[PDB]
């Protein structure tokens, strides 16, 4: 009943709208298989899928702990700090998962038909899944650590190749294992939701099922918040140091309430782009926070001199129209400071170099404007499912687990601007990583699911 499968490549039946509980020997021997409703059947199948899935996940965790964390040859290529960050508290995450699995196994063993699993769900989501928060909070660090190690450490690469060629990995890369606790936990509220769907015939148990859905959704949210707070806080301190407000009215950068939305260098335009040259082109670095746009000129890789700023309440952006009838300026747009750092108005004409940069800038700059558009008519939006998991590389991008359902808000030049079904998180990510959902059955059910998961 326990033949291993790596969770990386399993997709639960509980998520949408080869061993089964119907085929279990003790059920095929209790003969209760004819005397039961078509619905109590699907409820027992859901409880069993949570146990089967958690088993595959726990197995995949222990593969990660024995082949790569405990590798002496891998740890020899690193610092003790690099190792700490690369693996985080995966031991504590695993220990939690197994205590969770042991409680679930007990129930399945005691009765052919489980009364309920809802109490275990809620208990563990409130009092034992804290290591998940910590793991999710330090993803920023592990990814960062995994990057430099991948870029600047050849011994690391070689030893990693060799660990990955081993059989227990299944040829899957180390990263596929590190992101496993995030994948698992973000699927848990969906499975607990399936359990709620199949506990409607019963009044008292549906109570506990909804209890547990609330608790597990709070846990996943606490994880998402830990991740955001970690990145946003270090970003604000780092940028506060790097930005020079010497030559403008001082603006204090540090808030509990502030974070970065997008950043990048853009080329400066004159009103008349006609004598423009394509060499020694003037530049403008922009830091757009959630409440303020800051215009700077990059003097160093780690020093930016501030030239202007404006609360985003007072910033307008427009794509610029190509000149009327010769080769003219690529991908232009205009930024209007309505009330800038000196109370005046101001215009900045910029050129990005991709259709997608301009799109991402104009989307970011209308962050305050676009609030209603996403919420008003959600069922109308195309749905898409992510095939490969994606870790976010910029402030505007989004981190996506496998099988995440994403409503699409925009599409330009190989990049999708989307809203995740489960949490409502938004951002950009490349088209390569997702496939269009086409069935109206799915789309509809997934939107109903969205509203029932949301508070």
């Amino acid at each position: 009943k326990d033949d291993p499968q790596l969770y990386q490549e399993i997709r639960e039946r509980g998520l949408n709208t080869q061993l089964t509980w119907s085929q279990l020997p003790e059920v095929l021997e209790s003969g209760v298989l004819d005397t039961l409703s078509t619905e109590e059947r699907k409820r027992q199948e859901a409880i069993f899928e949570i146990l089967t899935s958690e088993f595959s996940y726990l197995h995949s965790l222990s593969i990660l702990v024995t082949e790569f964390l405990q590798s002496r040859e891998l740890r020899a290529t690193m610092t003790q700090t690099e190792h700490h960050h690369l693996f985080s508290n995966i031991l504590d995450v695993m220990s939690a998962s197994q205590k969770f699995f042991e409680a679930l196994e007990q129930r399945h063993k005691a009765q052919v038909c489980v009364e309920d699993i809802s109490d275990i769900l809620e208990d563990h989501a409130q009092h034992h899944f804290h290591p998940y928060i910590a793991y999710c909070s330090n993803e920023v660090y592990q990814q960062r650590t995994l990057q430099k190690l991948s870029n600047s450490n050849a011994a690391f690469r070689d030893v990693l190749k060799e660990i990955e060629k081993r059989p227990a990995c299944g040829g899957l890369p180390m990263i596929s294992f590190l992101i496993l606790p995030m994948q698992r936990v973000t699927r848990l509220p969906l499975l607990t939701d399936t359990l709620c769907l199949k506990t409607q015939g019963h009044p008292e148990r549906y109570k506990a099922a909804s209890q547990a859905l609330k608790a597990i959704s709070k846990l996943v949210k606490q994880c998402n918040e830990g991740a955001h707070k970690m990145e946003r806080t270090e970003q604000i301190y780092t940028l506060n140091m790097q930005l020079d407000f010497g030559k403008v009215k001082s603006l204090p950068l540090i808030s509990a309430s502030r974070w970065l939305l997008k950043r990048g260098e853009l080329f400066l335009l004159e009103e008349s782009s006609i004598f423009r040259k394509i060499a020694s082109r003037p530049t403008c670095y922009l830091f757009l926070f959630n409440d303020v746009l800051v215009v700077t000129k990059k003097k160093s890789e780690e020093s930016y001199l501030v030239q202007d700023y404006a609360q985003l309440d007072h910033v307008q952006v427009r794509k610029l129209e190509p000149s009327e009838p010769s080769s003219s300026v690529p991908y232009p747009f205009q930024v209007n400071l309505l009330h800038n750092s000196e109370g005046r108005q101001e215009q900045i004409l910029l050129s990005s170099d991709s259709a997608s940069d301009r799109a991402r800038w104009i989307t970011a700059l209308t962050y305050k404007e676009r609030q209603w558009q996403g919420i008003t008519n959600k069922g109308e939006l195309p749905q898409v499912e992510v095939t490969k998991a994606y870790f976010a590389k910029q402030a505007d991008e989004i981190t996506l687990q496998q099988a995440d359902i994403v409503l699409v808000l925009q599409e330009e030049d190989g990049w999708l601007h989307g809203e995740r079904l489960r949490d409502g998180e938004t951002g950009w990510f490349p088209e390569s990583f997702a496939h269009s959902i086409t069935s109206r059955v799915a789309v509809e059910g997934n939107v109903r699911r969205m509203e029932r998961l949301r508070v």
